[PDB]
């Protein structure tokens, strides 16, 4: 990994249950009670994971990978914010 950006996701409303194709992510949240944007998640062995505080469950599914993802673009898209790396 490059400059430790793991994928975001965005909840338009906030699907109960999201199905991802990463393993990595870092749910979003900006101004929250809990510390970093809201809370960090990880799946290594456990392809299972919902975000406390969110009702968002994170499945990770065989038939979906990471060129995949859930019903309805869930997936956060960075549009112009884009940094090319700066030294
Ligand atoms: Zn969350």
């Amino acid at each position: 990994m490059a400059d430790y950006n793991i994928p975001h996701f965005q909840n338009d409303l906030g699907y109960k249950i999201i199905e991802i194709g990463v393993k990595e992510f870092m749910c979003v949240g900006a101004t929250q009670p809990f510390d970093h944007p809201h809370i960090f998640i990880d799946m290594g062995s456990t392809d299972e994971k919902i975000c406390p505080y969110c009702s968002t469950l994170y499945r990770y599914d065989p038939s979906l990978s990471y060129n995949q993802t859930n019903p309805t673009g869930c997936l956060y898209n960075p549009k112009l914010e884009h940094h090319h790396h700066h030294h």
